[PDB]
């Protein structure tokens, strides 16, 4: 049919990539949160009955990478015996380090060249694309369930994928798609009701239709998976992370890596930028993509687009941003308190938009001075 | 002439490293469980170490940070070698033949054989051969912890040949191979280890002109894993009696007193270790064999090499009216559940008079004494 | 009051015996690639990884993973059952210069060491009774695994034989055998088949038949292979030599090239003291041999035999020295070493294989210590 339908995914906890993910991100929180400076690029893999942590961590921290894994995925069902842990951690780079250490001046090099893209729209009251939105909500509510047994004879890794139809001003809702790995013996009428019933309370929560086509576990048989139906690896559910394919992405991953990684700093300082000059009201959706060059404190381009929604002129939007926002790497890095921030919480469901969460990147605390700059 | 030669093996020796390993991890699980069934072996190889085997216990072991804390002080860092864990549970098969019903009894941990082993050579109650190969690395390894003896690394080897031609033993040769730096000063280090082996020698009162093979590669820079790929078990001679003794082919380290290849093989060591002190025989060489699930051996040979003081089947009945060869009764009797294991990881499991071991204790010459009548 | 002695024996598909396979077969395909390979090749096989690992320098080239699955196929095992790890080092250089010595006639030893060689004349292999029944009990429900005779049993495996020597004719005083079941086995034909094949093996030897029989003492033996229990290269080392009977010197065989004298000495010391029995100077000879790394000779000697030599002990070690070259390259050349099969000997013992044709098991050298007995 000639519809601008739109489509957008989410995993949940147990997902392979997300496993991964997270043990990355767990690894991370401990290093900062013994040292505060330290380097830490931490790449996960499992598959089948291997998991292997790598990367490279300079820190004076010790972590023990078997505890937290466990720590991942016990609340998921595995236990002690079911993988092998591979612990390959290298040190970082001297020659990286001295490029972004810049102790002579004050400073912060970039941890590496790059492209990272900010986005923002008005579309959630988290200000995300609706789709994105929908999708982590139905696999935290079916998460949510798994735990507290209102949702038996389930396990933990599921996907989502959901499609809106934005073909005139009002969404609708097209599609929404589960699978949900299952047990053996569960009850395939109970299971499909289930999940009509918590796709019906999402669209309802945002105010949607409920007359959408629903497509419930299409495989028709998941009782094998998590590392043993797929291999996961950090960094390979950058999409579901960020913006559902309707944001831009630079190809950067954010788990695993301390904040003078501008992949992952940068994008979180883009998104604050985004954010907030879509609640300012200065425009409907803002994209600002930032580009980096190794060592270098600033970055070398940047461009906002608000895709003909803007507001007001574009150039004056431009000039309250720069106004408004601080550029320099240790500069924004410590505005948005990077270093003190817990990042496994957003290794599931998305770093963005997360009204569950409490994320520097997300306070709406630039409204008032992009407003008075942009005047 | 007669010569007998024996073996030792330092510290970052890479098959040591990996006893050490097992048992380090072996004697964390111990501390927290007394009840653990662990089965711990280790491999070391260039850049990878490798820690495996078997554990069912309560315990939680950093495996990691014990690997750090065996080579660490052999100048290894945390960077040096991937680190792989592959802790499997033991067999549930295992367990119940082990674990028996009647809570009273313990069930052989596997089939096997071991021999327990002692003569009145030296103080030790131990081969000569073997008591001066250890004495010889130990002193080194001390020397290059304290700095008095420079430039040099912890993997080494020792060989000790004694002639036993006469009543008297003399020593024939002294031989050490000692990793060691680069830019080492080989005048200096020949001085060194010539000094420490006359040192050992002078201790145990015997001649001061034996030959000395020092360094025969000629040049030993590349060592422990990456020039060598340890094993753990792979130096049961070294463990055990340096060859003069007979050996069932088990390992120690990294296993709990429910493997009678270790505990059995400790408590075959006490008994012939007090016959020989009671002068019952000059030496005495014990066998005893083991089927899986059984609480006693199936079998037990006592050889006295034609040394016996008393008569041979004299010797054999104090023996059985003296110890306990219930499982359960000698592990608990020996307090196995409760030695620390590491100290015996290096320098070998018996004669060790720098230790305080249960199996060494000479608590049962007045029983073998009064048994023998 | 009786002389009971016990030697024991394993299967193919015991876990310290896989790795004694894969490292040979890694080392024979090495050889018949490079006669001058330098190959120390050490494996570990767990729960579901194997570790091919240790010191090869050669130009040949060594699929480990296809190599690995000759061995582990033909016990039932398929190629998702193991993860395989190739950690292939290359020999020391400082090792190297000591071995390859520039007067390229002569080949140092590749390591100090202690080996023994034993011979006996208890049996027509002049081997200790014990080591010979527990190796052919093996073997035979082996050979009737793999011909259907002996159904529903697998390949991990372990035997035991204790042999009262108390009186002039031998007696067997028990058989013991554990073999790995399937789940529906039946006990009742399992005890019959292993019975039996006691009595067969007994019998074969003209050997008493009513000894104690211990089958399957564990009572269930399901759970096998590298999932019972860990397996490593060199952790059989004395079910492959003398059974307890003789002294070892504690160096493993399996995949070593001959310059490591622990293998290839001990092959040597075997094949003169089989001889020395052989040619009735005594009824049991043990030799010790010791070396010094970098040295092309042994550095010491001892011939023990047991005070049954038939003439002067002095005669017997002259008679040795006239009739061997203690040369290491010569012995290795002599046993013709760099072109041995050494896979055939990782199960069921190095020597006293009347099954096989080893060089250092052929009595070709009891003419030369009989004439050089004499004067
Ligand atoms: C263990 S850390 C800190 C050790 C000591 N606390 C200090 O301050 O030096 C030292 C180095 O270990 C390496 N490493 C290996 N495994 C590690 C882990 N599990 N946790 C932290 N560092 C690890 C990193 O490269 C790191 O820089
Ligand atoms: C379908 S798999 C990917 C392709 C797979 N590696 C293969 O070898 O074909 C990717 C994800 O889909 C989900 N998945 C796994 N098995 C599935 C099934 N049987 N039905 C539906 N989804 C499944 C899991 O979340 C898994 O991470
Ligand atoms: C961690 S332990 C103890 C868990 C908990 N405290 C208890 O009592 O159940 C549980 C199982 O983890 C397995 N395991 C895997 N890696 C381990 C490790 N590093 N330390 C101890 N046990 C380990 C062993 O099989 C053991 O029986
Ligand atoms: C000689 S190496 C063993 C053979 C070796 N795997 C190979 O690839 O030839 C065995 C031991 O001797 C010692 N070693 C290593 N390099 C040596 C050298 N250059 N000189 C003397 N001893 C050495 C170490 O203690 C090592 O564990
Ligand atoms: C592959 S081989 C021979 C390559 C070439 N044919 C030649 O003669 O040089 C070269 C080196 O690779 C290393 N290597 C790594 N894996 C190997 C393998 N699987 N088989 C053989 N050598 C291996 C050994 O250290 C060996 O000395
Ligand atoms: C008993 S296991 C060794 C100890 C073991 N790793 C543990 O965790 O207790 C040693 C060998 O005995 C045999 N074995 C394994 N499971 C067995 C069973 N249930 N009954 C009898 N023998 C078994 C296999 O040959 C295995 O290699
Ligand atoms: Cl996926
Ligand atoms: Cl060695
Ligand atoms: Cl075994």
């Amino acid at each position: 049919q000639y519809k601008k339908i739109i489509t957008s995914e989410s995993v949940g906890a147990g997902h392979p990539d997300k496993i991964c993910d997270q043990i990355s991100d767990a690894i991370l929180d401990e290093c900062l949160s013994q040292d505060q400076n330290s380097r830490v690029a931490c790449e996960v893999l499992a598959c089948n009955r291997l998991i292997v942590i790598a990367g490279e961590i300079t820190t004076h921290a010790y972590v023990d990478v078997v505890k937290t894994a466990w720590e991942i995925i016990k609340p998921l069902g595995y236990d002690e015996n079911d993988f092998t842990i591979i612990s390959n951690v290298n040190k970082q780079s001297v020659d990286i380090a001295q490029s972004v250490d810049k102790t002579n001046k004050n400073l912060i090099g970039a941890g590496d060249q790059g492209i990272v893209f900010g986005y923002a729209c008005d579309e959630t009251p988290q200000y995300m694309p609706l789709t994105s939105v929908l999708a982590h909500e139905l696999l935290k509510e079916i998460e949510r369930q798994r735990r507290s047994k209102e949702f038996i004879k389930i396990q933990a890794d599921m996907k989502s994928q959901v499609s809106i139809d934005y073909s005139n001003s009002t969404p609708l809702i097209e599609t929404m798609l589960v699978s949900i790995q299952h047990d053996e013996d569960y009850d395939v009428e109970y299971f499909n009701k289930k999940v009509s019933a918590i796709m019906e309370q999402i669209a309802k929560k945002y105010n949607l239709n409920t007359n959408f086509k629903k497509i419930i576990n299409s495989s028709g048989r998941f009782v094998i998976g998590g590392p043993i139906g797929d291999t996961g690896l950090t960094g390979r559910k950058i999409i579901v992370d960020t913006y559902g394919g309707v944001g831009h992405h630079g190809g950067g991953a954010f788990s695993g890596k301390d904040p003078t990684k501008v992949d992952r700093s940068a994008s979180y300082f883009a998104r604050w930028i985004a954010k907030n000059v879509v609640a300012a009201k200065l425009a409907k959706q803002c994209e600002i993509q930032l580009a980096f060059a190794i060592g270098q404190p600033q970055p070398v381009a940047m461009y906002v687009n608000t895709f003909n929604t803007n507001l007001i002129d574009e150039t004056k939007i431009f000039e309250a941003i720069k106004k408004s926002f601080n550029f320099d790497i240790k500069t924004f890095i410590n505005d948005l308190n990077l270093w003190t921030t817990k990042y496994l919480p957003v290794a599931t469901y998305g770093h963005f938009g997360r009204d569950d969460l409490d994320l520097s990147w997300e306070k709406l605390n630039k409204v008032e001075d992009l407003i008075k700059n942009s005047k």
